[PDB]
């Protein structure tokens, strides 16, 4: 039974750190989309050129 | 679909990059178009002479 409540406890705990992981992750992608759009009208611009 | 909306941009600023064009050889043709009249008021006035 210890044991039990051993890997329990562990296994709630690594849980929240793919939450972490998730949340960092997602702010990643979100700055990213920034830049493909600002490079996006940058080929629009060099097209323009 | 980020790849065809790089193209659709560019695509369309060529589209308006060809309409220049036009313009411009509009406006040679139009100045080509005076000088043939003074020629031939020219070639009137040669035969005359």
């Amino acid at each position: 039974a210890n044991r039990f409540t051993a890997n329990i406890k562990g296994l709630t705990q690594a849980s929240r750190n793919a939450n972490d992981g998730i949340s960092i992750a997602q702010t990643t992608e979100g700055a990213l989309n920034e830049i493909n759009n600002n490079l996006q009208r940058v080929r629009e611009l060099a097209v323009q050129s």
